């Protein structure tokens, strides 16, 4: 089964998921000088004030903070998007070392980690239907660099010991995802895919220009998570990122000059 090890990592995924070599795979390198400023791109509308977080889960590949997506409580609109996309979960990808960890890169630079806020297009009715459509998901990607602590991240970091191993979950109510956003909502956007199997080509990627800073202690605690289940040999959950994939016949657009 797929993962991030030497024998089941990203270079093997195409054998079970041939779309891994498809025409709109993610992540990609964002070449800042080649991205095209599009003055017609609207500002992003991030409406998270009514968000209802529920639970945090170690799924063996990352951890997901899950939200109530049965109503329009936390929605992403605007930018390149038509219609309304509901927040279903967020998760991160991170490295074994501060020098790597992000999935998208910027002029080939790898950040320490990358946050993915996952939203599905409400016109399809649920996430399972949305992933089958070329405009089914909108993922807000936010880079993490190591520096000052991110206060709005600490409640996540502090609960990780309760979900150390694959299959563990914990209550995670009353968490405010607005605390994970940078100041600016300037962004790049392009059509892409899920970055894990099944790698479906259903994502409008919206990658924020401005990273958030997290402390070395915060990212160190991510690296204490385990890919394995309890009672199995310990394998640290680190380097759970897919490398940049060929851009092929796509142009990255920028919301900002
Ligand atoms: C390095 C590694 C990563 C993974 O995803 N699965 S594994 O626990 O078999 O080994
Ligand atoms: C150019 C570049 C290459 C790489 O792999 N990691 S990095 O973050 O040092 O930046
Ligand atoms: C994942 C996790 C993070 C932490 O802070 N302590 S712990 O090593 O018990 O488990
Ligand atoms: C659920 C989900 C799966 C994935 O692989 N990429 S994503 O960031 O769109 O979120
Ligand atoms: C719900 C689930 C199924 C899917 O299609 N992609 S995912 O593996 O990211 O999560
Ligand atoms: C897990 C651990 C335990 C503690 O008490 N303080 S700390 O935040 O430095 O790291
Ligand atoms: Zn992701």
């Amino acid at each position: 089964h797929w993962g991030y090890g030497k024998h089941n990592g990203p270079e093997h995924w195409h054998k079970d998921f041939p779309i891994a070599k498809g025409e709109r795979q993610s992540p990609v390198d964002i070449d800042t000088h080649t991205a095209k400023y599009d003055p017609s791109l609207k500002p992003l509308s991030v409406s998270y004030d009514q968000a209802t977080s529920l639970r945090i889960l170690n799924n063996g590949h990352a951890f997901n903070v899950e939200f109530d997506d049965s109503q329009d409580k936390a929605v992403l609109k605007g930018g390149p998007l038509d219609g309304t996309y509901r927040l279903i979960q967020f998760h991160f990808h991170w490295g074994s070392l501060d020098g790597q960890g992000s999935e998208h890169t910027v002029d080939k630079k790898k950040y320490a980690a990358e946050l993915h806020l996952v939203h599905w297009n409400t016109k399809y009715g649920d996430f399972g239907k949305a992933v089958q459509q070329p405009d089914g998901l909108a993922v807000l990607g936010i880079f993490l660099k190591v520096g000052s602590a991110k206060p709005g991240l600490q409640k996540v970091v502090d609960v990780l010991d309760s979900i150390k191993t694959k299959g563990k979950s914990a209550d995670f109510t009353n968490f405010d995802p607005r605390g994970l956003l940078p100041e600016s909502l300037d962004y790049w956007t392009y059509p892409g895919s899920l970055t894990t199997p099944p790698l479906l080509e259903c994502v409008t990627w919206i990658v924020l220009k401005e990273p958030i800073s997290v402390s070395s202690e915060q990212v160190l605690k991510f690296r204490k998570l385990n890919f394995n289940g309890e009672g199995e040999p310990e394998e640290l959950m680190v380097d759970n990122w897919r490398p940049a994939q060929p851009l092929k016949n796509r142009q990255i657009k920028a919301s900002f000059k």
